[PDB]
């Protein structure tokens, strides 16, 4: 498995309360990050992963949690460190211990720019965004289902971002519960992405990504506005992690929502006698996997799907919307292919979009409690 | 403002590292929760709310965060405490301090059964549910826009539930960021309830709420294939039995008492709406969506079968009913057809006659989400 770990400074706990205190200057005095990480590591290098007293008392929160996850020599551990020298020295100490305890394990330290414990503004405009980007890159750069989010080791402030990333990418998250030696999963609430209400923001999110920041006044031209954006000065806003996650989903959808043209809803209702709700289930199933969806092709991005079955589907994709223009049996399918041999059939379909096909309506059909 | 604060033991930080350590036995040795809270309070009683060094170094995380929020003598502070004696003694110490610092402040300590730092099983069953229900009850017991969630003081493990509660009830949540002295909001992702995917579970969740738990075998019969699942709604409570988790509780509550409706148009109503495009555009769409988002804004001329009429402001009228979370729009009509329909309802039980034709004339209802290309075509 690939463990994506937040990292704190609990590796250095033996130094808490001593003077000189453990801080960045301590790291320098002890020779820099790598040299200082050996001094830190030495304080717990004899603690065994099998010793329950040492696991809780002597070992770092990262090591305790990874041991409870059954970390082994076939795993990868990615330690997301603060940019500070003492943060990094602790992460390197954890790496040293994991490599000694489980020879062959792959352990990588990812330093997150702007992630630190003293400057809230740098955290909220850069640190947490860099964290979110780096974690999402790692999820997308490993195999599906392989990642586990482990927020045990530091930054209470990063817990909600781990929850959101986990909800969105389908990645589980676990941590050690308070003073116990027991893991618990973070809660994940099943939700749908609010695509229809967020879509009008798509050009503004793209503008911020291309231009770094735009005037806050463009946002209004209200809870969504506050949660997607960060004030950065001079009346300008950039993205929050939530704004970044929404921008990324709008630019590169990971699910589609099916819509039926006016004609396709008629088509579907006539199929109810022969096929029941099998056509509904199929379209809904196809919309869930736009990568797998990525056929007999027309112009204008129109193309044909076949469920198995008499029914064939003339569709296109516009952003996150899977548009079903027609649902036809084999005879009408053959007639439509003949029209495309004689004419540019796709161009004629879109020419009639407004008069014949629009509005497209979401494929969510409703067909003993007290009244309102 | 009503500050809903999760508490920890930072009030007792002056006793950390001592032997005997600060714990439940320490509270007992110092006379119990009330008496021990005075001993804890005495260690910082002389620290001042306007002293910047004291705020960042000497005062508890609850006090520091409340100070940065501008707590004052007209506010209410609810201190959600662990059930442990040391947790409670700290909460009472914070109460003692706030009442001296802001005389007239209303401060109450809410002891959350099952909330504690050593038993993960009791936490994940009783503790988080009791916390969730206590916070939700306080939100619903105060006026709209009055509550602020403050997770600073303790329990890293409760932050995710504060986030979900804040998201679902639209209540702000702020906290002191790490070792800074600055407040930052919890992130709030705008999401849509997966109502179509969750509605099939309404009778299952109601059944679970009517029993102490249900056997896993019965859950598995009610749920789809194991490899295609929803598991976050449920919590194992031992001996092969399952109850609702806080996530399952929040979903169940919303299914039973919706806080927003989703408008659907009958087959006839979408025809009606499209004929109004020329004169009205999408103003009818906006009205229907607006009154659905607010069950308080949602009514006149009741018919039978739960049907009733709405008026936008304009001659159009809407024949509607509510089924669970769905605002069903049966017809949209002009003033003349409205009058003629009222006439049919004086001569007959018109609502009964409408419902008799549900399958043939009105079903299926379609979600009022109408789409009506400047990006690269799908790859």
């Amino acid at each position: 498995a690939v463990y994506l770990c937040t990292c704190g400074t609990s590796a250095a706990k033996k130094f808490f309360g001593q003077t000189p205190r453990f801080d960045a200057a301590w790291v320098t005095e002890h020779g820099g990050v790598e040299a200082a990480s050996k001094v830190i590591y030495d304080t717990f290098r004899t603690a065994r992963l099998d010793d329950e007293v040492a696991l809780k008392r002597d070992l770092s929160a990262e090591i305790h949690s990874l041991a409870r996850m059954g970390v082994n020599d076939k795993d990868t551990v990615v330690l997301f460190s603060s940019e500070t020298a003492d943060g990094q020295a602790c992460a390197w100490a954890v790496k040293r211990y994991l490599e000694q305890a489980r020879p062959g394990i792959l352990c990588r330290i990812e330093v997150v720019a702007g992630l630190q414990v003293t400057d809230a503004h740098v955290f909220r405009t850069a640190g947490v965004l860099n964290f979110t980007k780096a974690v999402l890159h790692e999820i997308d750069a490993n195999g599906t289902g392989q990642c586990v989010l482990n927020p045990t080791g530091g930054f209470k402030s990063l817990v909600p971002y781990t929850v959101l990333i986990g909800m969105l990418r389908g990645v589980p998250a676990k941590y050690i519960f308070e003073q116990s030696s027991a893991l618990i999963p973070l809660p994940m609430m099943p939700v749908e992405f609010a695509r229809s209400r967020l879509e009008p923001l798509r050009p503004l999110l793209e503008r911020i990504q291309n231009e770094t920041a735009i005037p806050r006044a463009e946002l209004d031209k209200r809870e969504i506005l506050d949660s997607l954006f960060e004030d950065v000065g001079q009346g300008q806003v950039s993205l929050s992690p939530v704004g970044f996650l929404i921008w990324e989903e709008l630019e590169r959808p990971t699910a589609l929502v099916p819509f039926l043209s006016r004609r396709a809803l008629d088509d579907l209702l006539k199929m109810r006698a022969t096929e029941g709700t099998a056509p509904d289930d199929y379209i809904t199933r196809v919309a869930r996997s736009p990568e797998q969806l990525a056929h007999e092709s027309w112009s204008k991005g129109l193309f044909w799907l076949k469920r198995g079955t008499r029914d064939r589907y003339l569709v296109s994709v516009e952003g996150w919307r899977l548009l079903v223009w027609r649902i036809v049996d084999h005879d009408e399918y053959d007639d439509l292919l003949t029209q495309n041999r004689k004419t540019d059939a796709g161009a004629r379909v879109v020419a009639e979009r407004r008069e014949k096909y629009a509005p497209f309506v979401r494929l969510e059909l409703y067909e003993s409690h007290p009244q309102f």
